[PDB]
């Protein structure tokens, strides 16, 4: 599924991602748009051999298990596959954990390169939140 904006925003609040570890929800759509561009189905292989999946590109590495990264932990507890879903609840779940890690969002690297620091309040701007 590729979300439209303000549906992502609204379901990212129903799933109480809305100023989650002090993050406003601007900065998890803007998050989304730069890592998948919305779409529930984006995987990208890293140099490393990981891979990262859904709407937030969640690195095998460390959060979920594909069967495929050579001495990596699944610290979400579930397959990459389920960030893949049409439903965000496992992603939203997943990210939860993430940003509670100790370096909030700045594990997401294209937060950090296109969206910390900017005007993130854009990305819910005219949405009925
Ligand atoms: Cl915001
Ligand atoms: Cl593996
Ligand atoms: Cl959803
Ligand atoms: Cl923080
Ligand atoms: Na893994
Ligand atoms: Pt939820």
């Amino acid at each position: 599924k590729v979300f439209g904006r303000c549906e992502l925003a609204a379901a990212m609040k129903r799933h109480g991602l809305d100023n989650y570890r002090g993050y406003s929800l601007g900065n998890w759509v803007c998050a989304a748009k730069f890592e998948s561009n919305f779409n529930t189905q984006a995987t990208n292989r890293n140099t490393d051999g990981s891979t990262d999946y859904g709407i937030l590109q969640i690195n095998s590495r460390w959060w979920c298990n594909d069967g495929r990264t050579p001495g990596s932990r699944n610290l979400c507890n579930i397959p990459c596959s389920a960030l893949l879903s049409s439903d965000i609840t496992a992603s939203v779940n997943c990210a939860k954990k993430i940003v509670s890690d100790g370096n909030g969002m700045n594990a997401w690297v294209a937060w950090r390169n296109r969206c910390k620091g900017t005007d993130v309040q854009a990305w819910i701007r005219g949405c009925r939140l």
